[PDB]
């Protein structure tokens, strides 16, 4: 256990942010009798709101009911970090999954704590805007989310290419990115050492490379060796095909350097707009603080659907339903990648997808497909993703193209696929 | 109409926010034919989303259905503005209340434009990251929203206060403020005139006071001399108790230097996470590059339980809501000042709220409320809020109180103001 100084990472804006005069008054409330009349607080009246009741159907799963006085809490305001109930449910499937070993830290050593977030790309815009200055160096690997890269750029950090391969991100040119520092310039702010790496660790967007648990340990070394953060942002965690998941950063987190985002967006809703963040307590304690002024929550509605599907379905019936999704998906990826066998051999490269939604395909011959897809291509009704929005460099030449294989019928791959191979014949 | 200068109030990091490469492919796809195969995208498949259908009951309405179909788009992601259908509704309902001088007017000029935000503070939290640089001069009222002076704390604007009364903000208090600067410093970006106004113009939280028709009138000609936004909180705009509401500053908006910020919190529900900014565009647009990096759009599903519940009620039916509501919490108005004047008449100070949920109280003789709240009074079972939260000085003595008539009985005010009453009085 490496004693870390979370105020290395947190900006003097960040810093500045004071606590909820709310959770002031709670804490008063408390240390006072239950028979109490408030009238501090500034809850509206929930017997004003239109919607009374509610029933919703689900797979494998008892009807959600929310009775008259469930529905007054789904409609009024909820605690920043979420429902208790959710965190709850969570912070043991974080603790089964990943184990990490800084559970039982004390808090200002990093302890393990969550946050509900509206979506985890709130959690991380949160993240990025809590840790960066102008000027401050971070550590990513092209090709990269196109939402990280435009979240980055208006922040003035310098963003420091790290290569990635079929594997992720490669540790050799890490190692070699940092051997510019000397590991004792982190203690040194002048010096301007990387504050985190940022990845994707299984099915990268665009790619669909995921890390192995090998390379995962190395990057853990050299983030330990240079002190930096380890933002594992991993949203199709619960899309793995491989039938053992790779240990996470969280799960190898000795020193309290990770902030993870587990995203519900594909394999329970993407519309409800509910992810969440786990990472060490001091900095996951200023994302809230910034949720206290901005979302104040996120939907309590919507955490209340979420956590009864997931309390009647409990961990096995959780487990058995990203296994259903897995499947899914699994089938599709064979289907696009069959339809690319009989289509592209010879005219594009491309590696099997390790987990998500993407098949990444480099073009062989064409510099830049962007002019192939958006002028020939979209003319007769095929469309896939030129790959120029996953660099900081978008203007740059790209031969690559992003193409979903989440909702496409094997029918209409194998027509998609065979419009580009007749563009790309006819381009060369 | 004045010509605006829109660059002069965002920051270089919000003017440096890109195009979502999402709405570059949706435009492209226009482009083309509809009869397409699109693997561009990024949505997951929503049949893998263990919710199915809903049934929701509602007040003097049609009970809500989501379908299969719906529910999908229900569960998947939306536009960052908000969903087409409830926009649309929400620039009628604008149009028909405050007539905006914007609406038919060149984009660049200032063209009134709204979004739905994840509640209406998320809005105003990324107008104040939008606008602010440290160092530059703001306007407001205290007593203002804690809310607010914790937004705006760590963005280190100076907060020049002017005063407030009775009818809110006293526009002589402004004009003298202003007198400081010539009207030609707006001009020159060294001299930092205020960026903006900030006010909360009906139902203060925590005053209750409600600005007048001629203040308004006054705070703009203000506005227009020296060239800065304002910025209208109104959350309370649909709780005002008086019959005629009053003209909003929207509504006399000729230069398009109004951003309001509407909130369904106090009239359809809090907990939904669903209000909306109005303004001019290139703000507007601002504002939704943001949203498309932390939130992405406010949940799918609340929006359509909103707008379906709007789209059958009508305006008239929406109108006739907000008039029950009114009547309730015009109510609870009377009870608490029968309470207050039975109490404190020689006591304590107030003004009657001329909108929203609060009653505001001044003790007379005791210098700071938060030791006999506190220490006395909880101990005793009550509690009101210590007004100490509510100024930018926070630790300075405070002899005010909110007290929020939202949900408490005539019975339960009753005892309170009794404790309080008895506690005043064994203090003195
Ligand atoms: C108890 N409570 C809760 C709890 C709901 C249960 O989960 C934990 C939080 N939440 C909210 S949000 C909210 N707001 C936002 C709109 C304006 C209104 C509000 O006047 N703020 C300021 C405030 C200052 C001091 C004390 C009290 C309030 N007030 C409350 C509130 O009073
Ligand atoms: C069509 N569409 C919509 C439309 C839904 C209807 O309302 C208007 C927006 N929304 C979203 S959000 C989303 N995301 C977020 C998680 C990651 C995933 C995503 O890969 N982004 C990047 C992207 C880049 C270029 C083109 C496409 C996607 N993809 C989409 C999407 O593809
Ligand atoms: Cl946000």
């Amino acid at each position: 256990a490496m004693e870390m100084n979370y105020a290395r990472f947190i900006t003097a804006a960040s810093a500045a942010r004071n606590p909820s005069p709310i959770r002031t008054m709670t804490d008063i409330l408390s240390r006072g009798p239950k028979s109490m009349i408030s009238l501090a607080g500034g809850l509206p009246n929930p017997n004003m709101f239109p919607f009374k009741t509610a029933v919703i159907t689900v797979e494998n799963g008892k009807t959600i009911q929310f009775g008259e006085e469930m529905m007054k809490r789904a409609l009024q305001y909820s605690p920043s970090a979420g429902i208790p109930e959710l965190l709850s449910w969570l912070k043991q499937l974080q603790i089964k999954l990943h184990n990490p070993p800084t559970i039982h830290y004390p808090p200002s050593q990093g302890q393990m704590d969550l946050c509900v977030t509206s979506g985890s790309q709130q959690g991380l815009c949160k993240v990025f805007e809590m840790i960066i200055n102008p000027g401050d160096n971070v550590l990513l690997d092209e090709p990269a989310y196109s939402g990280t890269l435009q979240s980055l750029h208006p922040l003035g950090c310098n963003i420091i290419n790290v290569a990635s391969d079929e594997s992720g991100i490669v540790p050799d040119s890490l190692r070699d990115i940092l051997s510019r520092w000397k590991p004792e310039d982190a203690k040194n702010p002048q010096k301007n050492t990387p504050k985190f790496l940022y990845t994707v660790p299984n099915g990268n967007n665009p790619t669909g490379n995921s890390l192995t648990s090998e390379r995962k340990k190395e990057i853990y070394e050299l983030a330990r060796k240079y002190d930096f953060l380890i933002i594992e942002d991993d949203p199709y965690y619960f899309l793995q095909f491989n039938k053992f998941r790779v240990p996470t950063f969280l799960s190898m987190d000795v020193d309290g350097r990770v902030i993870r985002a587990d995203s519900f967006s594909k394999i329970i809703s993407s519309g409800l707009r509910i992810g969440f963040l786990t990472g060490p307590k001091p900095l996951i304690e200023r994302v809230i603080l910034h949720i206290q002024v901005s979302t104040l929550h996120p939907s309590t509605f919507n955490q209340l659907m979420i956590s009864q599907l997931l309390h009647e379905w409990g961990e096995e019936g959780f487990m058995a339903h990203v296994d259903r999704v897995i499947d899914f998906y699994s089938n599709q990826k064979d289907a696009i990648l069959a339809a690319a066998d009989k289509w592209l051999t010879g005219l594009a490269e491309w590696h099997v997808p390790a987990a998500g939604m993407f098949l990444w395909i480099k073009v062989k011959g064409i510099n830049d497909v962007k002019e192939l897809i958006e002028e020939k291509a979209v003319k007769m009704g095929v469309l896939m993703l030129p790959g120029n929005a996953f660099y900081v460099d978008s203007s740059a030449p790209s031969p690559y193209l992003r193409a979903s294989f989440s909702s496409a019928s094997p029918e209409q791959m194998d027509v998609a696929f065979q419009v580009l191979a007749q563009l790309i014949k006819e381009s060369l």
